[PDB]
């Protein structure tokens, strides 16, 4: 292997595309400039309009321009090919769509880098978010995971890409690739590791075709333990041990693990759990997972890197003296989805969660009146760091699927704070217990006359939130009332900076019980990204 790449190289790009039918070519050229891992591309579509969203063929249409650091040198697969060049091929699954197989040769031809690609695409929806044009033209990024195939003296990579709807939602497209080199002489093999990769998508305003105008930067990077503080090691060992007990079970681990990427299968888990129990006791102890952090290297990355932690404190009492249920320890799995009502000119927020209960191995009263889709009533009034605001939201909730359905709208004008900080403070009485847990269901047991829910929100190296909240019917509508008091934020810091990505992460909150104010109690930490 040698570096043609210690300079500003010229690229060439062309793809011929076939996705349902629908044929395609898009030309492109530009630089390279590795040593910066740098590129700058003009791509265009020679036969006129483009038929899916540009953001869907950033990744198809060169990472031989990667920044490898000095130390890692010896895991660039990508150059040590050239000039012969590599094959890259990809299988990009889009979710609740159809998927893209591609094969490109990646090679220097004379002394510019050129990129020749065919892409196929089936099973699309022709009013999907693909075809029917429906993302957003803005950036994309993430971690491209790289590890070696001997067999094929080549690499894998896998990563999972998001791309903006419109609509504030994200769409998922999951990337499978492997590179195999051209030519028969040596090429470097690598440790596992990932390519740090940030797309900024803009127009030129004298073009007149469709076209695509891309600055990228791609920068190799390994996790080690040793560039991690204490705190952080320790912060991140604690979101998979997500019961405080200290040690991360296999449940856990199971969890936890699928929030890195959607790409695990049962089996891949169950040896990944195997390989890092290094003394082969049922459990994770910390330094083990200090190990397993280094072998897989997506964990430290996706659970941690550029992630805003806010560590929930919560505590349930009912309002009533009507005898409640108090479980057994468990907890409950969350997801979430943002988006926005093109129609409301006010800042807002619609919010989509499901939530079902889990954790009980396997071996009423209140419930009724959520067999039930339930009309629900939101109102807050907060203040944070002297910034007064309001909120209220109506919206729908259906225990039976452990569904609801919430429109949230900043009555005061803008929202001092991102809308992502709120989701958790703005109904638990919506989940879904399975049958053998319904007994361990406080939130319905509580209700008619309802439950205070009461919390302290610690946002890392930020300030913090207190709130109290009323959760009760008045008639037929199930009303969430709640008063929040913020101290101690930093004006340019994430949250009063408004530094957090519009959307939400899944996560496991752990429910125990507090028999002495005859409720329930939790703590958890929620993962907000960054920018
Ligand atoms: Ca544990
Ligand atoms: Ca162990």
């Amino acid at each position: 292997g040698e570096e043609l790449f210690t300079g500003v190289v010229p690229i060439l790009v062309e793809l011929d595309g076939d996705v349902n039918g629908h044929k395609f070519s898009v030309s492109g050229e530009g630089e390279g400039d590795a040593t910066y891992g740098k590129l700058t591309l003009k791509f265009i579509c020679t036969t006129g309009k483009l038929p899916v969203p540009w953001p869907t063929l950033v990744t198809t249409l060169v990472q031989c321009f990667a920044r490898y650091p000095d130390h890692m040198k010896q895991h660039d697969f990508f150059k040590s090919a050239m000039p012969e060049g590599y094959v890259q091929e990809r299988t990009i699954f889009f979710k609740d769509d159809g998927n893209y197989k591609t094969r490109a040769e990646v090679k220097f031809e004379g002394d510019t880098l050129v990129n020749r690609i065919e892409l196929k695409g089936i099973d699309f929806k022709e009013d999907g978010n693909i075809l029917g044009h429906k993302l957003e033209y803005n950036a994309i990024h993430g971690n491209v995971y790289i590890t070696a195939d001997k067999q094929k003296n080549g690499i894998k990579a896998n990563f999972g890409l998001n791309c903006n709807i419109e609509d504030g939602s994200v769409q998922l497209a999951d990337h499978y690739q492997q590179n195999t080199p051209i030519g028969d002489g040596p090429v470097l093999l690598p440790d596992n590791h990932y390519l740090s990769t940030q797309s900024k998508l803009s127009k030129d305003p004298n073009e007149k075709r469709d076209h695509m105008v891309l600055l990228e930067f791609v920068t190799a990077a390994r996790m080690q333990v040793a560039d991690a503080s204490e705190e952080e090691l320790s912060e991140c060992f604690r979101i998979f041990d997500f019961d405080g007990n200290g040690f991360i079970d296999r449940e856990e681990f199971g969890d936890i693990i699928r929030l890195t990427g959607e790409q695990l299968t049962d089996e891949d888990v169950d040896e990944i759990f195997g390989d890092s129990d290094t003394d082969k006791n049922g459990r994770i102890d910390f330094d083990e997972f200090l190990k397993m952090v280094e072998n897989v290297q997506p964990i430290y990355p996706e659970l941690m890197g550029g992630v805003q932690l806010a560590d929930h404190y919560q505590q349930n009492t009912p309002i009533g003296d009507g005898p409640v249920l108090l479980p057994d320890n468990h907890y409950l799995s969350y997801q979430s989805k943002l988006s926005k009502d093109p129609n409301e000119k006010r800042d807002h927020m619609v919010l989509l969660e499901f939530v079902t209960a889990a954790g009980i191995t396997l071996g009423s009263k209140g419930e009724e009146l959520f067999t039930g889709v339930v009309p629900i009533l939101v109102e807050l009034d907060g203040d944070v760091n002297g910034h007064k605001f309001s909120v209220r939201g109506e919206g729908e909730g259906d225990a039976t699927n452990g569904k609801l359905t919430l429109k949230l709208i900043c009555t005061t004008g803008k929202l001092p704070v991102p809308w992502p900080t709120l989701v958790t403070t703005l109904l638990m009485c919506f989940a879904r217990y399975p049958d053998h847990m319904k007994q361990h269901d406080f939130f319905k047991s509580a209700m008619p006359e309802g439950y205070v829910q009461e919390r302290t929100i610690f946002f890392k190296d930020d300030g913090n939130y207190k709130t109290r909240a009323e959760v009760k019917f008045e008639g037929d509508t199930l009303v969430n009332r709640i008063e929040l008091k913020g101290i101690d934020f930093k004006e340019d810091g994430n949250i009063l900076g408004h530094k957090l990505e519009y959307n939400y992460n899944s996560h496991f909150v752990y429910i125990t019980a507090d028999k002495q104010k005859n409720g329930i109690k939790a703590n958890f930490k929620i993962r907000h990204n960054i920018e």
